[PDB]
This record gives C-alpha cells, sequence and structure tokens, in this order.
C-alpha cells in the first residue's frame, strides 16, 4: 500500500506541525517531491479552512469529547459516517485533514501530544480505505497539489 504510506507521511507531519507550530524536520525515507509540495499546500489552504469552519469544528470537537488515546482510537466510525455523505472532492479531503489538525492542536492543549501519531494513523486509514478508487483516478497527491496550485 504505497498510497497509505505516502498519505501517512504527509498527514502525520501536517498534524504535528499544526499541533507544535514547528516546521517539521524529520527526514522521510527518501526524496518525496510531491509529498513536500502536498505539505506546502496543506500549510497554505488548511489554515483558512479552519478559520471558515471555526464554529462547526468546535461543535464537532465538543461532541467527540476527546481526552485520551482510547478516545482517539474510537473516532474511526464517526469519521467514516460524516466523510462518506454527499460526494467526493478535494475540498472535503482538505476538511478531513484540517479538522485532523484542529484535533491535533486540541491534543497538545490537553497534554496528550502522544495521541497525535495514532490520530494521524486513523485519518490516513479512513482516507485511503473510503476514497481509494477516487484518489487513484485523481492521481493521488499530485492531483491534490495541482488542484490548489498557486
Ligand atoms: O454544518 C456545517 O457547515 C458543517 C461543516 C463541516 C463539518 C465537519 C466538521 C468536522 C469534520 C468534517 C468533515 C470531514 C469528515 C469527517 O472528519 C472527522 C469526523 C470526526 C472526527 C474526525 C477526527 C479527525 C479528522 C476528521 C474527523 C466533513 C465533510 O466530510 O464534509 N465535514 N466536517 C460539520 C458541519
Amino acid at each position: 500500500d504505497e498510497l497509505y504510506r505516502q498519505s501517512l507521511e504527509i498527514i502525520s507531519r501536517y498534524l504535528r506541525e499544526q499541533a507544535t507550530g514547528a516546521k517539521d524536520t524529520k527526514p522521510m525515507g527518501r526524496s518525496g517531491a510531491t509529498s513536500r509540495k502536498a505539505l506546502e499546500t496543506l500549510r497554505r489552504v488548511g489554515d483558512g479552512v479552519q478559520r471558515n469552519h471555526e464554529t462547526a469544528f468546535q461543535g464537532m470537537l465538543r461532541k467527540l469529547d476527546i481526552k485520551n488515546e482510547d478516545d482517539v482510537k474510537s473516532l474511526s466510525r464517526v469519521m467514516i459516517h460524516v466523510f462518506s455523505d454527499g460526494v467526493t472532492n478535494w475540498g472535503r479531503i482538505v476538511t478531513l485533514i484540517s479538522f485532523g489538525a484542529f484535533v491535533a492542536k486540541h491534543l497538545k492543549t490537553i497534554n496528550q501530544e502522544s495521541c497525535i501519531e495514532p490520530l494521524a494513523e486513523s485519518i490516513t486509514d479512513v482516507l485511503v480505505r473510503t476514497k481509494r478508487d477516487w484518489l487513484v483516478k485523481q492521481r493521488g497527491w499530485d492531483g491534490f497539489v495541482e488542484f490548489f496550485h498557486v
């Protein structure tokens, strides 16, 4: 599963940099030019997705009532339910990830930073397992980077 692997590399870094405010500096296994540009794109558009969904994101986080790893482990089904409504596009993929950054930041705030890694794992698992056909047609992260170009 190359698409899982790549998806995980991008999402884990973006959540950690959103949570920490630290530009992530962990090297990947090798050059990933698309992966670095996809992180750049999340940086640029992810931030403003959160500012436009400030109200629904807080209301969603309220409901979820997240305090720990058991809780982070128990999000998969709700994630799926909300995400597979309507129809698939890159805007909703950004929403998923950007809400992921919102919850990451919540986790740091509640001193549960070590949960960000499994949270990134859950989002990747759901993304690839629910939207695989569509991502493969859209050419994955290159498609993503082209869609929000400049
Ligand atoms: O009435 C509105 O305007 C509105 C807009 C957006 C949302 C909303 C909030 C959070 C996430 C999310 C998504 C992403 C799918 C599920 O994401 C998640 C749901 C639950 C927990 C999650 C934890 C981490 C990452 C995503 C999560 C979508 C969408 O599909 O359009 N819409 N949302 C809810 C209500």
